[PDB]
């Protein structure tokens, strides 16, 4: 059977906290006043929630209200507990309140408002300096949540709200986030197809915080190479083939051999045999201004098949790529 795996960092944070911290099923919700909040306009819908621009009539401040569909299946408590654990962490969306929605009869999460500018207008229009700056701000969020025993599991441009005017970033949508417990097997049906780590795609369940660092590498590659998305799978199988056409099949086989993973036999007809490509093959006249030796070295150390070999968020923040960012 598969060889087990453990994170190389923050392995035992949860084992040493009182059950109060990670036992989200035991958590009792403190309800605020639903009458404090007036919905202004629908902003978005996902498969698990509807999001609204709202006003807090007690202070006239803009808020965002996320009304959970009942389909959450009660995992509302994990999201609430994670949001409360992380509250006030650097670049973590701030949960202001939890009220009972009178219509849905489900919890409505009240968040601070970020005046977001659209990613499809932003992340493919930023400067070299701004890519470095915002990546550093995302790393602060990821090292904070990892240090607090939490993996986000849905890092992608849509879950990063940026107020480009105030140089303000928040990591949002913690509805897939989970507490890391060493030796625990997790559901591989997390993250969005283009950001899914190889561990998910080969059905390796004993994964950890390092899944977020793969997702972040997918975001960086799309930004520096101006290619959305970078790994453009037609489905979850083709997603691994797209990765293997860049990183090569020999390192893929070494990875699944290390963890004693058997590839789905569906791959025998579609994977082929691929060399690792040099990152310079993706450089062209339209994206060269965003590419440096430091950018490629950093990307190279995120986009590794072996989840244990990837930079941690804290190691990533030490990388030369960020030396130019004002701290
Ligand atoms: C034409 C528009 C542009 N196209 C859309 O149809 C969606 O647009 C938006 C715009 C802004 C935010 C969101 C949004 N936010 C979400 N949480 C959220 C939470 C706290 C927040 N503080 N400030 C912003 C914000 C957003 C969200 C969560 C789950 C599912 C979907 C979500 N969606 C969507």
């Amino acid at each position: 059977g598969p060889v087990p795996s453990r994170a190389r960092v923050y392995t035992d944070v949860n084992t040493h906290r009182p059950s109060e911290y990670w036992d989200y099923e035991s958590h009792v919700v403190e309800w605020g006043n639903q009458d404090d909040y007036q919905l202004v306009r629908k902003l978005g819908r996902g498969k698990y929630s509807e999001v609204f621009e709202a006003i807090n009539i007690t202070n006239n401040e803009k808020v965002v209200v996320k009304i959970l569909k009942p389909v959450a299946a009660a995992k509302i408590k994990r999201e609430i507990k994670i949001l409360e654990n992380l509250r006030g962490g650097p670049n973590i969306i701030t949960l202001a309140d939890i009220v009972k929605d009178p219509v849905s009869r489900t919890p409505a999460l009240v968040f601070e408002h970020v005046n977001n500018t659209d990613f499809k207008q932003l992340y493919q229009t930023l400067t070299d300096y701004d890519i470095r700056f915002y990546m550093y701000e995302i790393l602060k969020a990821l090292d904070y949540c990892h240090s607090m025993g939490i993996m986000h599991r849905d890092v992608k441009p849509h879950n990063v709200m940026i107020d480009h005017e105030h140089r303000k970033l928040r990591l949002i949508d913690w509805g897939l986030a989970e507490f890391y417990h060493p030796g625990q097997e997790y559901n591989v049906r997390v993250a969005s197809r283009y950001f899914k780590g190889p561990e998910l795609l080969v059905d390796y369940q004993m994964y950890d915080y390092s899944l977020d660092m793969w997702s972040l590498g997918c975001m960086l590659a799309s930004m520096i190479f101006r290619k959305e998305p970078f790994f453009h799978g037609h489905d979850n199988y083709d997603q691994l083939v797209r990765i293997a056409k860049v990183l090569g099949t020999e390192d893929l086989y070494d990875y699944i051999d290390k963890y004693n993973i058997e590839l789905d036999p569906r791959f025998n007809d579609i994977l082929g045999r691929h060399s690792r490509k040099r990152w310079e093959r993706f450089v062209h006249s339209e994206n060269q201004h965003l590419v440096s030796p430091e950018a490629l070295d950093f990307l190279d150390k995120l986009l590794r098949y072996d989840h244990q070999s990837r930079l941690t968020a804290r190691e990533a923040m030490e990388h030369p790529y960020f030396y130019t960012v004002v701290k």
